[PDB]
């Protein structure tokens, strides 16, 4: 996250961290959703790579010990059928992991929150993007979880020409673009955390900026549309 603020450790306890195994250590490559206390919602393009991959969740800093975690592996991964690794633009940036364990809630661990099939927010509605992504492009990812307000920008303004033009589907939502605030790589995969009828709920998942950059002005960061998808995940849920 570009332009972030550290969050507090028990803002967003739906956050997790999505791990691939690197030699003797294991490195943060997305972030996700708790979904089911054995179900993550992330990015299809986040596992794409045949990566080893497990989740930590309770999660705050990567790099220290924060006496909340819980490791568990991924057993099972789905990622939407319609999924093509060569065309993020066509949407279906989504999938689902099935954890080795249930993991167990308290204030550091909880189920994100859906949204109703369907929603879609007013233009400029109040939502943040949390991760440890880059905090600058081309930069490093960040220690503590990060977050950012980044309001809402709808499809007929995110799809017109000095936005994104027709890369944007109604199937996504677009956040922020003021040029300073922005997700960036390693937030993939993670929440976009929308306040609708005083609850917060998971209305995007990270997809993707700019080529050109991280933070531009008029490229809002872009998210899978998580309401165009409720049927889609509670149908993975129930047959697995
Ligand atoms: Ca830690």
């Amino acid at each position: 996250v570009v332009g972030g603020t550290e969050a507090q450790r028990n803002s967003w306890p739906s956050q997790i961290s999505l791990q691939y195994r690197s030699g003797s250590s294991w490195a943060h490559t997305c972030g996700g959703t708790l979904i089911r206390q054995n179900w993550v919602m992330t990015a299809a393009h986040c596992v794409d790579r045949e990566l080893t991959f497990r989740v930590v969740v309770g999660e705050h800093n990567l790099n220290q010990n924060n006496g909340t975690e819980q490791y568990v592996g991924v057993q099972k991964i789905v990622v939407h059928p319609y999924w093509n690794t060569d065309d993020v633009a066509a949407g279906y940036d989504i999938a689902l992991l099935r954890l080795a364990q249930s993991v167990t809630l308290n204030s550091y661990v909880q189920l994100g929150v859906l949204p109703r099939a369907g929603t879609i927010l007013a233009n400029n509605s109040p939502c943040y993007i949390t991760g440890w992504g880059l905090t600058r492009t081309n930069g490093q990812l960040a220690q503590t979880l990060q977050q950012a307000y980044l309001p809402t920008v709808d499809y007929a303004i995110c799809s017109s020409s000095s936005y994104w033009g027709s890369t944007v589907k109604n199937s996504m939502v677009c956040a922020g673009g003021d040029g300073v605030r922005s997700g960036c790589q390693g937030d993939s995969g993670g929440p976009l955390h929308c306040l609708v009828n005083g609850q917060y709920a998971v209305h995007g998942v990270t997809s993707f900026v700019s080529r050109l950059g991280c933070n531009v002005t008029r490229k809002p960061t872009v998210f899978t549309r998580v309401s165009a998808y409720i049927s889609w995940i509670n149908n993975v849920i129930a047959s697995n």
